[PDB]
RNA sequence: GCCCGGAUGAUCCUCAGUGGUCUGGGGUGCAGGCCUGUAGCUGUCUAGCGACAGAGUGGUUCAAUUCCACCUUUCGGGCGCC
């Protein structure tokens, strides 16, 4: 009977709710699941159930893979309330979102309040924000919105069933950055009370650049308007969330939103709402309808427990490595063919190389090589052409993926992004060039 | 070589996309997912990836819970869309989307145009539903909404920033019924234009009952007015699906939801929206923001590929007859104690017996017993006192969880639910016998 | 809330305090919950470990230790298969137990005077071949075994593996059936004297139309001359007439140990035995004759399965085999009839029947041996064919009409068995299969 | 889009054309749809299945039948190990490939002369009383092996299990190490004549101060007295100092077969091990001396694992293990020093060590037996202690000074080993725990 | 079992024919005076009355029983000499 280390583990786990500092074994990490799935209603052994949704379980395939977590967390009115039936995974609920807030802490939010796991994609996560404040302030009608090409935020403010007010980017350098007048001139056309929020963004992709927070949280402390962050994957950037510290302390932040996947490796589904005021962010989980699935939330769990904060640590320290590897093998490559890296220092996570010397017009070159490189197994490498036109849910942008209608040249993108690894980079670069070269003849 | 067998049923699959008459075998169906999940570009073996959502996951247990299905479904535009990022994952949606289509039919609404899996709850899928509508009936305000007792689908219609007009239900014998007249009398009072649809339900706990949904379909189709069916757990009841199947004939029904934990026995957290025209089915799905988890989808798809078209007819007709023995077991046990099961002919799928002969306000019996139930390991006994005062998002119900303000008696709820089993009703009639027993002492 | 483990503690409890089969089989949880509760008992899934020694259980494939749910160390010491061992205390208790579900199904299985019993992680044949090595030192002018003909490569080569000079006491024709030839037997023994027989190694479990050798008569002459007796129960546990069959030499004459498959009695991967006895004393000799440590997977996989069915569901399973048996047979009269063959009368097998061939030209048209192929290519396994006058080589003695358990029987004849965990299904497919693939011969 | 499996398709191939491993290590998804793809080959898990015989592939319980990736045959048939099955094609192939690998590795890691070699499902100590078992019938005068002592008691017992009676030559003392004294060998070859030897048996891998035994030496010896030689390198895949010395002794003198332990060299869980020869000949006699079928958990877990790590992956793993040596080894010196003991001198030993415990008192108080269990309830395993004057019996034969593999060596002494997987935590927690452990019992 | 094609799967049964709201040959059960009129199914709702759908899955096409793919079944052909 050693096992002692084991619930000590545990017990240490259930006391603090903080990640381990390094990782349990899988051992102890299925010990623990096992001892929660055996305190749901539908896995007890004396159980008849008589009810419509009893947790029944058709596929032992299916059982199995969710470690016979079946009843999701939450109730009908709270995805954040204990439900009787499921004791195990309402307990696998509250810690996950502990280990998530530490996390959030560890990684630049050392000031936030209170965040929760929600089920949702980043898109619907904020849609969610929006269709929240609509309670708080029933005569707005816009939300304003320093542009992003990026369609999944941007369908959000249109499904929550608000009109977008695109604030275009101002240039500066190759940058592109927050019209802080344009905002602060939109709010008093349109004045405060027509307001719904104001939406910024940090992670995105060079050229454009994090918004700058801060100024706009005053702007929105000053006239009373709730200001959401999609931080979609800023939580690997130390740069990113600690504008949100920031913001949230000479301003106002009222909620800020990252992706699971994007920022903790488990699949696509899952996302995280965090704020500052505790009260308004359960007034957001308190918005959710019915019950959801907690596989986000175990894949989380699981995860955390086995990299611990060490290991999490681990990882935001090589991104920043890989992040001036790939920045400084692009800039050889890019020498090479008369090309160069994009001068966007105030983007931590993505960089941009040139293609001016790849003409669109005559032969469909940068197109081709968008293909090429997708042909070649290159993930990631997003191309981005002059003059694109394009139409989201009836807004129609020019030179859409550039985030503003005429910038100087067409260019390619990459990142360091979390997991990232050398191989991937080395593999980008002997791909790239290989492309090129082939566009030449 | 006679994988033959097993890529013939596979091909059969992929030509068809209907339900395997029999189960696949164990396998078979590994054979088959992993073939589909090598064609996710994450599983490529010579892959690098340069992008900010690469499907990088850092747990082994993760990645192999999930069949190395990462990316999840859908693009930023559509939860519907091919992604040539996750070839494989795409593919998987459109088959387990298809296999439902196929069961949906089966089931009693063969007249189904199109259908998809959201991986949401069935509250939130309702929401969606309402959230789309909005733009397609700009001037709406109201939701007209016969009263049901359950959370979920009532606070659906305000996270979706509507206003609920509550109809209340006639009770007829012991019956609680569609008011007719009171909605055609809202429609008339408000004005359609001002309706955004009229929100009705199916499944539900006796003495409540299916709504009347042709006469419903056909108000909606008179006056133009959309007309959505929570059906959240009546796929599983051919007189359920019959009157969503006729509402569609003689009237109009824009999108039917049902839950997939409740119809289908997997976990808790994902929904079906189906209609008969296509293109507004379409648009519904074009509405999601983002990418969704495949976790809902892929259990689905293993569930059914497992059972068989044959394996849920098989079900179907067991709960069929579960249905008759809890009724015939709890009429027996009900004698024995001057109850009575409630006349609620028109409920296939849940039943109520009396409890009048416990009164709640000198000893507190009825409540007891709901206790004692559960303490003793029964689910889905949901006990229902008399005068229930609460509030749900502003609104305040008199008489909740009766479904109307004065219901005639006390009594208590259950349920031939899909999945359940002989044993289930056994111990739960022998448990409530000695739970009523020890109130009497 | 944590109570809910209560329920699951009472179920374990229970198997460590009296280590009999559960009766109603356990649930998937409760199941892996065990297990996992065990395997941390090993030294090698210590958190606090460090491991400086050549054996340490390190594991270097996450997907290994996954599937033998980090059980790494094996099961025994180096002096006894039998000892626990400190570094592996969970490996120990699951063998401990896993025996001793095992000794519980043997009982229940009809030899209920069972004395003792264990797993080893050998074939059958490897099984026997043990039993033999163990004897030699108890015998050691012994150098022939006494062996009624049973054609099948692997209890035989047993013998030869051993050490030992198989004497092959050929069957007597009764009827249909092939029986042990009792006064052929006793020659054997008084021509070559009690002193140099190591054993007389009989079968129960066996193809049609050879039955199960008479252990009692047998069990007798081992008794007088004082001659041990080795049992080759290879898949005779899912059959009461053999088990009974067992007892009943036990309790009239000696049976020195009874040895039996685990994959053909317990529907588990091929690799794993069962030697069982009727003295404590003889059976420990043998496990203490294995040298060293065994693999775990064999005992695991029984564990797993016993603990899952529970005693009823093993029982369900015996009845069902009968109840099939029944149904194979009627099956196979019928279409008998249709063809002008007959099933050979052989009461005496509850598991194999014999379908004549004497329809089929093999000098002719080769019709025995190309019907073979042809139920294989059309997906029947189990189903053997016997053809006349087969010869065959096996480790330098020459069998003549090989596969039939005699020289010369009557005529050619296909097997076909009711072994445990067949379906209806599997017999319709048969019969089908079997009708279509005569019917083609015609032409 | 079905253009994503040609690089899977390329992987597989390649394996099954040259059968080597691959230098870098399979992808876990490659690797299972490997494994399924041959599963599916399997007559037991084919689609349209009828099955009539007694031994189907059937099984219970579906977490069993999940683990073993739906193998259930086992490997070989009823007369050879070796041959092809065709119930299970799949299993047939999994085997010929595991072998194939197994062989790869055994060339890489320093006999590059290597005949032939298999995968058996049994221990060490059985595998070589399977050598055994085949060398009687080549010898059938033979009563006796000569055997340099070892004291471990699976490989001493692995010769009486096969009926002979070990003849122990005690060692030499030489410096600190334990050597072969071939002087004593010699007579005895000539005090009981070759043709009443049926083998020397030597060991490689070993504990200090024991260092392997002159294969060279006696692979002469053999050669002269045409007696034949089975070397015991129960551990020594992971060394190729005791890979090259057996590739020595094959190169000028005889040696028959070389067994060695599965999970000592390849980190897989207990219970399976490699016979290995420079004769193809001899080395099928032994594979068909083998009864019946076998488990083929040992080979699918040998297979998952080197087609993980790939033949880079094991490289590296074997150059890890000789800098963990290093790096133990002046760790126990400057342990050593602070405590006035010595890393005792045994160059000619690459993976065990051993350490003085002369300052404790035994006779006095006990420090020696009471620093045993200290070390270990401080959760260090592969810490072996050994005390002057052990008395055992094995087998009926009496040890005298046991543990130290002499009747009387100078001092007590303790054991660690550098073991492939050994990581630098493993060292450095011994060397504190240990340092605990001494200032302890000063108290 | 895998491969190759001829038919077949459910409008009283069987044969024959054919892209047009099916047309013949024969036979059978019930009704009426050889003739003439009708002749079964299953699934869903229903107390019942009765009503509502489905003739393999889909595809071509103004329209298919009648074409084309596939599936169910049944017949024939070749593969099978552990
Ligand atoms: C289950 C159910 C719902 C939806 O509940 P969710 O938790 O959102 O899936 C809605 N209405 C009724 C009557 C239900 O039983
Ligand atoms: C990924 C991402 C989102 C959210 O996308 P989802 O598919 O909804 O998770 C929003 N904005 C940016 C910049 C993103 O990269
Ligand atoms: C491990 C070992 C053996 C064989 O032991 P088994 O448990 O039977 O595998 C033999 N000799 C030595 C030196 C060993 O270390
Ligand atoms: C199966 C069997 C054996 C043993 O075969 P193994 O493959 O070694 O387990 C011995 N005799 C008979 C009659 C058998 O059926």
């Amino acid at each position: 009977e050693a096992r002692r280390s084991h619930e000590h583990l545990i017990r240490l786990l259930l006391e603090k709710g903080k990640c381990p500092e390094n990782g349990w074994d899988e051992s102890t990490l299925e010990l623990f699941l096992h001892e929660l799935a055996i305190m749901d209603s539908n896995n007890f052994l004396g159980n008849c159930g008589v009810g419509e949704r009893e947790g029944r379980v058709a596929s032992a395939l299916v059982a199995r893979r969710h470690y016979r977590f079946i009843h999701g967390i939450g109730r009908s009115g709270d995805i954040s309330a204990v439900q009787p039936k499921a004791a195990g995974s309402s307990l696998l609920n509250k810690i996950t979102n502990s280990l998530v807030l530490d996390i959030i802490k560890l990684a630049g939010v050392h000031t936030v309040a209170n965040c929760f796991v929600v089920p949702m994609a980043t898109g619907m996560s904020l849609t969610l924000c929006f269709l929240t404040l609509r309670h708080k302030r029933p005569k707005a009608k816009y939300i304003i919105w320093p542009r992003i090409d990026q369609k999944s935020c941007f369908k959000s403010m249109i499904t929550a069933g608000f009109e977008p007010v695109v604030i275009e980017n101002v240039l500066e350098g190759d940058e592109l950055r927050t019209d802080l007048k344009a905002v602060e001139a939109k709010v008093q056309e349109l004045g405060p009370d027509c307001i719904l929020c104001i939406h910024s963004t940090t992670s995105c992709f060079a050229p454009r650049v994090p918004d700058r927070l801060e100024e706009l949280a005053v702007i929105c402390a000053n006239y009373d308007i709730p200001h959401i962050v999609n931080n979609a994957y800023g939580v690997q950037s130390s740069k990113c969330m600690h504008l949100i510290q920031q913001g949230a302390r000479v301003g106002r932040i009222d909620a800020f939103v990252q992706s699971l996947d994007k920022n903790f490796m488990v699949p696509v589904g899952g996302a995280i709402i965090a704020g500052f005021n505790d009260s308004f962010i359960q007034e957001i989980s308190k918005m959710y309808p019915g019950r959801a699935s907690a596989s986000p939330s175990l894949d989380v769990l699981i995860t955390l427990l086995s990299l611990g904060s060490n290991g999490y640590k681990k990882l935001l320290k090589e991104r920043k490595e890989m992040f001036s590897y790939l920045s400084n093998q692009i800039k050889k490559l890019s020498e090479a063919y008369n090309e160069r890296l994009l001068h966007t220092p105030h983007n931590p996570i993505s960089l941009a190389m040139t293609l001016k010397t790849l003409d669109e017009h005559r032969d469909k070159a940068v197109t081709q090589l968008g293909s090429m490189l997708f042909t070649r197994q290159v993930s990631g490498a997003r191309v981005v052409p002059l003059g694109s036109m394009q139409t989201v849910s009836g807004y129609t942008f020019r030179g859409f993926m550039s985030h503003t209608n005429n910038y100087p040249c067409a260019y390619l993108n990459a990142a360091s992004a979390i997991g990232m690894k050398m191989q991937d980079v080395d593999l980008f670069i002997k791909r790239l060039d290989r492309c090129l070269k082939a566009v030449r003849k």
